[PDB]
């Protein structure tokens, strides 16, 4: 069980990510949380980090997400910035660089981020009085 | 990985449970799915079975849920019927009668049932072509 400041940086990013919806946030990610057994909390971390990396890599220049207006475009840029911030945190927490992602249900990025936010705050609670 | 007909009975109950909201469905259950590591799919099952048992036992005669009208009362009865149906299925699948439930985030029964529905259909997918 790690109780590093890193957890607060994860939660902070999740709070700017979920309050801001874009064109892209309703696209999909493998629902790593549709398993009937997440295994090892560092494996969970590797698992969320791996799926956020797949997302941002493939949607960074996705015509469906870039936007038309400067507002839309700016939001998009911020979405990509935050996913990379969050990923690097996740990877740093995992300290594991290879894990197996085998689920098939997909969820929107939006649901996925909200779930993760929830386990991140549970983690936080088990850490503090 | 079990692929028993039981899974369809679990999904069937979940489908009548989630389409029917009552006075009680917005009350809480320990979010067994706020862990950063569900362990063993039979443990997961034991875990959901244990928390649904706690719910129905304590809310069966909950004045907040019994209802005023015959409609409300009837719905309530059906909610309790289905939770017991689902629990017995879960327990039957677990084949494990003691597991540790240690999370602290709570979710409404409604969110909890929707999540479980999702892992139950993932289970179903990994079972069929």
């Amino acid at each position: 069980h790690k109780c590093d400041i890193t957890l607060q940086e994860i939660i902070k990013t999740l709070n700017s990510l979920t309050e801001q919806k874009t064109l892209c946030t309703e696209l999909t990610v493998t629902d790593i949380f549709a398993a009937s057994k997440n295994t090892t909390e560092k494996e969970t971390f590797c698992r969320a980090a791996t799926v956020l990396r797949q997302f941002y890599s493939h949607h960074e220049k996705d015509t469906r997400c870039l936007g038309a207006t400067a507002q839309q475009f700016h939001r998009h840029k911020q979405l990509i910035r935050f996913l990379k911030r969050l990923d690097r945190n996740l990877w740093g927490l995992a300290g594991l660089n290879s894990c197996p992602v085998k689920e098939a249900n997909q969820s929107t990025l939006e649901n996925f981020l909200e779930r993760l936010k929830t386990i991140m705050r549970e983690k936080y609670s088990k850490c503090s009085s």
